[PDB]
């Protein structure tokens, strides 16, 4: 009964996480785009004082999203929102019930956030060498069940946390978007197509095939165009060596 | 009933996080120290392929910790362990039951891990400027309930996650541990004693007063000595800006 509003942006893989989870929960919710990196509305700090997307309001009176209510709960940080949606919709089984399988899901989320995300950031925003990123991706791939399935076996919020980033990698590379050089762009594209990374390719296909991805994805070319609006992706710019 | 073994090290605030939660859970468990930074045992990758402390084994036959069983579940990443202990011991109420209050706990953990922890790392190990760390700490302080209490009201695993790091700050500063300059040491000691940080001081006192802290802390002087065994805290080195 309590309303959910997700403040979103098409380029934001963090917001994408939460859209995927809300779809998997079968939740009723509103999305509201915010041009957070170029033209933040003056009211936005009322829903998130950190001034980041995603932001979520929960409950309170129904109001237009650009007139947030002080009575709604203000929830920040995408992974906290993922666990929140699992808590709100237990019958949707967005986590396993078995403690050890739940821990696989939490561990996978931590592996991505602690060791992989920053490597994506270094390569895409600074143009540092790709090898440490490929190494981190091989580590993450190693945590998947080798014979198939999602991070914790059945689909869980762990896969909502990770697919937005992995799914952007291939189309961004194909467009040459990011501060890495052509040489590293080619090296990454080759690596990600090689048998070294067959398992994570299967993982990306399996996550993308679910309705929760299809219904929250603009299309590869459309996502690339939204990403080009990101100031620190510096479209047209590349660092070398 | 299944066995819990936590591979530990006194200097590791990440391991401290999990000892606190296990104490709060009233769990039966074994700890085993690992000299992970100076002399990793050859068997240690069997309990954590990432080669980090903490590591946890769960279940399997009862064996000496230096003879780990292939049959035990291997759990990595301290925050995943915190959630696992909450899942294993629901009657200990290591999280709230209310979804919004649970979200406060998850958000607080994310705020620390995403915005504060890296500033502690960069100030202590690289000697980067202290002001961004103090800014991040003011942000974290602002997430606390203003009138007292823990991150989500009642004590929760969010407080296990954060106190190891905040509790080390004061004695480390007083002992001059870290690669930051003299000027930034003075600045941080003055700030952390100023009215600006009264709320987080009460928070640290409130967390330290619980038996779960007292029974897992070696003492301030002892923790300082353990931290001096960390190789990248190179004695006699300071960075300046
Ligand atoms: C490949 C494109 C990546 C684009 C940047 C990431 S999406 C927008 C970005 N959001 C975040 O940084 C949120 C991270 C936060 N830790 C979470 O998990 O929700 C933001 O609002 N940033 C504004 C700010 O940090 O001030
Ligand atoms: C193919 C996928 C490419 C993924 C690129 C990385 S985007 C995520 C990146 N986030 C971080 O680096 C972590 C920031 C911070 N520690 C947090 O947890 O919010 C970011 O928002 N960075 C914003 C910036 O660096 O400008
Ligand atoms: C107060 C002293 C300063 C802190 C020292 C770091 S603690 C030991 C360190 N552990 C980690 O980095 C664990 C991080 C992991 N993300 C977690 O949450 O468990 C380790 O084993 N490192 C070995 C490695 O990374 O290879
Ligand atoms: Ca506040």
């Amino acid at each position: 009964t309590k309303q959910i509003t997700l403040y979103t942006a098409t380029f934001s893989p963090y917001a994408h996480r939460v859209r995927i989870a809300l779809e998997e929960a079968g939740a009723e919710y509103t999305t509201y785009d915010v041009d957070i990196l170029r033209n933040m509305p003056d009211w936005f700090p009322l829903v998130n004082p950190l001034k980041k997307i995603p932001a979520m309001t929960f409950g309170g009176p129904e109001v237009p999203p650009d007139q947030p209510s002080p009575e709604s709960a203000k929830i920040a940080e995408s992974l906290a929102m993922l666990e929140f949606i699992a808590d709100l919709f237990p019958d949707a089984k967005l986590l396993p019930t078995d403690p050890v399988l739940r821990a696989r899901a939490r561990t996978f989320m931590a592996l991505y956030e602690n060791y992989v995300n920053g490597q994506f950031r270094d390569v895409w925003f600074l143009g540092t060498p790709a090898d440490p990123l490929l190494q981190a991706l091989e580590m993450l791939q190693g945590a998947l069940p080798p014979d198939g399935g999602f991070a914790a076996g059945e689909w869980s919020i762990a896969d909502a946390a990770v697919i937005p980033f992995l799914a952007r990698m291939f189309p961004y590379l194909e467009a040459g978007l990011g501060l890495y050089s052509k040489e590293d762009g080619v090296k990454m594209r080759k690596a990600m197509a090689s048998e070294r990374f067959a398992r994570i390719r299967q993982y990306v296909r399996d996550c993308r095939a679910r309705p929760s991805f299809a219904n929250t994805w603009a299309g590869d070319a459309e996502q690339v165009e939204a990403a080009k609006t990101v100031p620190m992706l510096r479209v047209g710019e590349h660092h070398h060596h």
